């Protein structure tokens, strides 16, 4: 379920010559938010290389920061691995580890290798700059043991103190001079409650985290990179304390992350969608949440394999949002049963037709492998798209127009007898049967097909229409983003459906004849008020 990649092949060699008995992976969100379609790319990569080669892969909650993060989060991260379909081995909270950390804390304080600083942030970070050591830099063992301990007994305030990890003040690489391992937060965590007020920094957690779990292989993205050099240290300097294994290790890989053109994931950035009102809620179709995907009708399926289709590298190559677009067209076409709506009503009177029938319409083109037939209703009075008239018809026009005939899909041809206006605009057709299952007599084909529905049998429908959420392909690193907003990303239609769509289950998914893919939101729609986004349109 991945295709060969750069890390394919180096999980390979290490199983087959022993290094590992298992592979070990974990996906590791922070319970601060919602999944996006990025974090698919993590989701499956860790847990398919798991399926993949027998291993076993940890959903974790890498919850290291009290203020932010919150139980539902997690409760929705869960959802969302497992709604794409994937079986964590263990779900598990970094939160539970902090006992152990905070252990191996006293241990780097006793071997001279940790130290409780005083300074505050400007000028700590001015020292770093000038490679000078902090003045607290070389406290003795025991001074420090004292400080930390007083720390844990929230004594000093959030943000007054910090642990550090004594390394190089002057080091080459300045991610190693001397790292906060530990700082001072008042406030409880969703899980572990009231009882922690000293909280460790990504950069201590993790290794440890991994470390405790016994993953294997730690796969993340190139932001963190330059954060090798110090995932090393609180290994090796770790390794045999505290219950760890002396032997093996888990080592970090980095591949890169995924970034769609028409799209923004910058949780900062999609703070303010929400909060501002530019988009309804986290789960808007709107937005590449996969709560959004979910509600606006894209299958997991399509998002998985989307991103196996993409693959894993080093590519930093943006990725075209009409690649996805067209992996959801294709994930529904075998399976979409076809259907007739309107989404801009226009009423056609039929005058040399009376009463009612219904005809025998399937759900599937010659192309697809599936019979299956719906009775379709047929009367004098029906809609069709405004769009599919014209009074002043192009040149290739294959739809209806006062000379030119058209054909009502699955049904009749027809042709314009009359216009009634009202307001300089068309306000109704008058038009005539000329057909059903055979050409005219006369020879003059239509030119071409539009869908339709019985004004006297169609059910009425909310459409909503999602366009992408940017007109550009940058809104990103584009500046100003908020005015690369599409206004189009949804357009509200009130339309018709054929009635036969009532005797389907309420997560069935159509293909609306020359319109495109839709489903009944599953938060609004009632059966006796139907509302359908559209999933993705038509090429
Ligand atoms: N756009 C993306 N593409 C691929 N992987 C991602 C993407 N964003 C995040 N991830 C991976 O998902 C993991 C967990 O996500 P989390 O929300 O905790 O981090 P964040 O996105 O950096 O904030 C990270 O380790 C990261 O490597
Ligand atoms: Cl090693
Ligand atoms: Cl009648
Ligand atoms: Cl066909
Ligand atoms: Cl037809």
């Amino acid at each position: 379920l991945v295709p060969e990649c750069f890390i394919t092949e180096l999980v390979e060699r290490d199983l087959k010559e022993g290094k590992y008995a298992k592979l070990v992976t974990r996906f590791p969100p922070e319970p601060n938010g919602y999944l996006h379609i990025g974090h698919a790319r993590s989701i499956v990569l860790n847990f398919g290389l798991a399926q993949d080669y027998g291993g076993e892969c940890n959903l974790r909650f890498d919850d290291t920061n009290p203020e932010t993060e919150k139980e539902e989060y997690a409760r929705a991260i869960e959802e969302d691995v497992r709604w794409l379909g994937f079986r964590p081995t263990r779900v598990l909270y970094a939160s539970d580890y902090f006992e152990t950390m905070y252990q191996c804390a006293l241990v780097l304080i006793q071997e001279g290798k940790a130290y409780v600083d005083d300074l505050p942030e400007e000028e700590m970070s001015e020292l770093r700059a000038q490679g000078k050591p902090s003045p607290y830099r070389e406290r003795s063992v025991e001074e420090n043991l004292e400080l930390f301990e007083r720390m844990r007994r929230g004594e000093f305030p959030t943000g007054s103190r910090v642990l550090r990890a004594k390394i190089d003040p002057a080091h080459p690489n300045f991610k190693l001079r001397d790292p906060v391992l530990y700082r001072i937060v008042h406030a409880p965590h969703y899980h572990v409650g009231d009882r922690w007020v000293i909280y460790p920094m990504y950069d201590f957690a993790h290794p440890l985290e991994d470390f405790i779990e016994g993953v294997t292989h730690s796969l993340c993205t190139l932001e963190f990179e330059n954060n090798r050099t110090v995932y090393d240290w609180v290994i090796e300097n770790l390794k045999g304390k505290c219950g760890l294994p002396t032997s093996p290790r888990p080592h970090q890989y980095e591949f890169a992350r995924l970034d769609l053109s028409h799209t923004v994931l910058s949780k900062r950035k999609l703070i303010k969608l929400v909060e501002g009102g530019y988009v309804s809620g986290w789960d808007d179709p709107r937005l590449p949440t996969l709560r959004g995907l979910r509600r606006r009708g894209v299958r997991p399926e399509a998002i998985v394999e989307f991103v196996r289709k993409t693959g894993i590298s080093r590519n930093e190559a943006q990725i075209e949002m009409d690649l996805f677009e067209e992996v959801v067209r294709d994930d529904l076409n075998p399976i979409a049963p076809r259907v007739l709506g309107v989404v801009d009503p226009l009423k056609v009177v039929l005058t040399n037709y009376e009463g009612e029938e219904w005809i025998e319409a399937p759900y599937w083109p010659r192309d697809i492998p599936k019979e299956g037939t719906r009775p379709l209703p047929f009367s004098p009075e029906l809609y069709i798209e405004r769009t599919d008239f014209s009074l002043n018809p192009p040149k290739g026009w294959k739809r209806l127009a006062p000379g030119q005939r058209v054909r009502l899909r699955h049904a009749y041809v027809i042709e314009l007898e009359d216009v009634v206006e009202e307001g300089g605009e068309v306000r109704l057709l008058k038009a005539r049967i000329v057909t059903l299952g055979a050409n005219p007599e006369d020879g003059v084909r239509p030119k071409g097909v539009i869908h339709w529905v019985s004004a006297r049998h169609a059910l009425p429908v909310e459409f909503r229409l999602y366009g992408r959420l940017f007109r550009t392909k940058d809104p990103e690193e584009g500046g100003d983003f908020l005015q690369n907003l599409n206004p189009e990303a949804l357009v509200v239609k009130r339309g018709f459906i054929e009635p036969s769509v009532a005797q389907d289950p309420e997560d069935t998914r159509y293909q609306l004849e020359r319109l495109g893919y839709f489903w009944r939101d599953p938060v609004d729609s009632r059966p006796e008020a139907l509302v359908m986004n559209r999933i993705v349109p038509l090429k």
